[PDB]
């Protein structure tokens, strides 16, 4: 694996409490059980991430892998982002057919992105998304999630800065799901099952 890719599995690591390590990386199921047994995880966790990298160099771990990781550990720390609600208006055959569009639209405008994903039992997604240009490649230490309820019009984004690739995120979900218009709702929480509670609550009055 690249540099590239090393540093960001290396600072990712870094920053997961020691306690949830061991269930992040179950999650993530990229290193095997076996390879984890290696491991001991009750010294400095220097020793522990240098140990890992290692086995993410065995198990030959690509970005798809690294932004993955992310994913799980922002499942696993919601709150650390401010959550923004999207509201689209208006049917897709597959979850599949949303994902394949989706990353094409962004990285037919822009060349340089990275588009990961992954599904809950929910019937919703995490989007994990790198901006880079046409010319930069992508930073991957400044992404956008969205959190998408395919059965529903509703979209979660954790807004950062509201920078110029943010009308071109609402285009791509527009585009990619059967919908025609999107909205930005005045709804913000740092609890994204708050923010569900009452965006589901009052779709539920009207239909």
């Amino acid at each position: 694996m690249d540099e590239t890719v090393a540093e960001f599995i290396k600072r990712t690591i870094l920053k997961i409490p020691m306690n949830e390590l061991t269930t992040i990386l179950k999650a993530w199921d990229f290193l095997s059980e076996n390879q984890l047994q290696t491991v001991n995880f009750r010294q400095r966790k220097e020793s522990v991430v240098q140990h890992l990298i290692h086995l993410c160099e065995e198990k030959r771990a690509s970005i798809s892998d690294a932004a993955l990781l992310d994913i799980i550990y922002m499942q696993f720390h919601q709150h650390q982002k401010v959550w923004d609600v999207f509201q689209m208006s208006k049917d897709l055959f597959d979850m599949k057919q949303f994902k394949n569009s989706f990353k094409k639209i962004l990285q037919r405008a822009l060349k340089n992105v990275t588009v990961s994903f992954r599904e809950t039992e929910e019937n919703a997604v995490w989007i994990r998304i790198a901006w880079g240009t046409q010319y930069t490649k992508p930073n991957q230490y400044k992404p956008t999630y969205v959190v998408y309820y395919s059965q529903t019009p509703y979209a979660f984004t954790s807004s950062s800065m509201l920078r110029r690739n943010t009308p071109l995120l609402g285009q791509a979900l527009t585009i990619a799901s059967k919908h025609h218009q999107i909205v930005k709702m005045d709804l913000r929480s740092r609890y994204l099952d708050s923010l569900k509670a009452i965006v589901f609550k009052q779709y539920n009055q009207t239909f």
